[PDB]
Formats: C-alpha cells, structure tokens, sequence
C-alpha cells in the first residue's frame, strides 16, 4: 500500500544513542510491531517486511541494536543480555505511548528472537503477541561456563567464524549482505556468544513465564540455528496458544527467502486471527 519511514532515535543503556525507524501506513493502524533484528545486520533489511506489514495496517517499530547499523557502540559490542533487552524494553514503552489501545506484537529474527525472548519473560505482561524467525535461543557445561566467563571480561574478543552464505537461499540476498558497509563482517565476538548462552542457560526455567500467544517461523535447512532448538522451545513456553510453522528446504532468513511472500503472508493470517 502506502507505508511510510519516518526516522527517530532514543538514549539506551549507558545512554548510548539507538536509531530506529517507524514505519506508518495510511490507515488506521490495527496493531503496533516492534521488530528486532539478528547479529550484524540492522533495521534496513526489514523494508520489505514493514511494508507488508502496513498492507494489514500493523505500524512498525524496527530499532539498530547498540553496535548495529545507525546506533551508537562499539561495533556487535555487548556486554549483558540486559542490555539488548532494556533497549528493545524502551522501545515498546515508547509504541504504546504513541498508540495506546493497539495490540503489541514483539517481532524478533535469530539474535533478536533471543533478544524478544529474554524481554518476553522479564515482561509478560507488556504485550499482546509474539512473533519469533529461528529464534537464537536453545544455545556441555564447561563450554556454556567457559564462554560466558570470556564474554564478560573480553566481550569484543572475535571468536566464532559465522558462515553467511547460509543466511539464504536466494543470491541476492547473501550478495547484499556481503556488500553492506552497515553489517558486520567479522566473527561472532566474546560478548555477543555470552548474550546468546544467558537467554539459552534459562530458557527452560523461565519458559512457563510467558502468557501470550506465539508463533515461530524456520527453515528446515537452517545451518546457522538448528530447526530443534525452535522445536524444543514450543515445549517449554507457558503460553497455551503456540505454534510453530516449519519451511521445509527453506534457509535461516525465511524473511528473505524466495518463498517470503509465503512467510509473511502466513504471518499476517495468523496475526489477523487474534487481533
């Protein structure tokens, strides 16, 4: 339809600067979407998403992480779980300010759908819905201990070498990413490996915390995060109404694969039926 971007920007943690974009159609709104994005990329790759969006007539929120895209930070420096969650936290604190009496659904994709998770527990109560795309969230013993003991006093060390090329099936978008002087194109540092271990080391202790219905998206053939990890997590969430919708040879960004029409039209179909 007619989805406009206006650009804002709020103080996060350590007052650091972050960047995010609002996305209005020309009608009515039917609910508000705050979207947050995974490792080493940034709300810009989400146009297309947003857009779709605004067609249902869905507003949307997208912020940069710190260290991401437009925000201030070291760049995917990141210290605590904490600290991505207050963020996105501010964030939806300031959607339902701007439109109070719309449904909130939190959006989250890889990194970000670990990020939604760990604010979803904290505040199970500050929204309406939960949309999750391969969420990086079931992340031996000495090996969980090891990392986050690393992450915390060299959080910007380079540790794990991350394969792009399985971000999609689609050429383009491995293309694009690739030449994108806003993403990261380095390896996973110390911090964010930290971050990620947090929200899975409590993930099944804290699961029965939610209350709110949820949906998980991913592609079978996801090589960055394993299909299970999404399959385990619907066991252990405390929300009744779960489901998780499996794209069979479908890559980690299902967002961006070929099929995306497909995917989005199946989130815009299962949103409509609870908004």
């Amino acid at each position: 339809m007619t989805t406009t971007r206006t650009e804002r920007n709020f103080a996060g943690i350590g007052d650091v600067r972050i960047v995010y974009d609002v996305w209005t159609p020309d009608t009515a709104p039917q609910a508000v979407v705050v979207l947050a994005h995974g490792l080493g990329e940034h709300a810009r790759r989400y146009d297309h998403v947003a857009q779709r969006l605004g067609a249902a007539g869905l507003v949307t929120y997208a912020l940069d992480h710190r260290g991401h895209g437009r925000s201030g930070g070291k760049r995917v420096l990141v210290r605590d779980i904490s600290e991505y969650t207050a963020d996105f936290d501010t964030l939806v604190g300031i959607a339902t300010r701007e439109y109070p009496g719309c449904k909130r659904i939190v959006l989250g994709h890889s990194m970000g759908g670990g990020i939604v998770f760990a604010y979803g527990v904290e505040r199970p109560d500050n929204y309406d819905l939960m949309v999750l795309s391969a969420p990086a969230v079931a992340a031996s013993p000495v090996v969980a201990v090891a990392a986050k003991l690393l992450g915390v006093v060299v959080p910007g060390l380079p540790v794990q070498e991350l394969d792009f090329t399985a971000i999609s099936r689609d050429p383009e978008v491995v293309q694009a990413y690739n030449t994108d002087p806003l993403v990261h194109h380095g390896r996973v540092p110390a911090g964010i490996g930290r971050a990620l271990l947090q929200v899975g080391e409590t993930m099944p202790r804290r699961a029965p915390a939610l209350t709110a219905p949820l949906l998980v998206l991913h592609g079978t053939d996801d090589r960055l995060i394993p299909i299970e990890g999404s399959r385990r997590l619907v066991e252990c969430v405390g929300s009744a109404d779960v489901q998780l919708k499996e794209y069979p040879g479908l890559y980690h960004e299902v967002f961006n694969e070929p099929e995306r029409n497909q995917v989005l039209d199946d989130v815009v179909a299962w949103l409509t039926e609870r908004l």
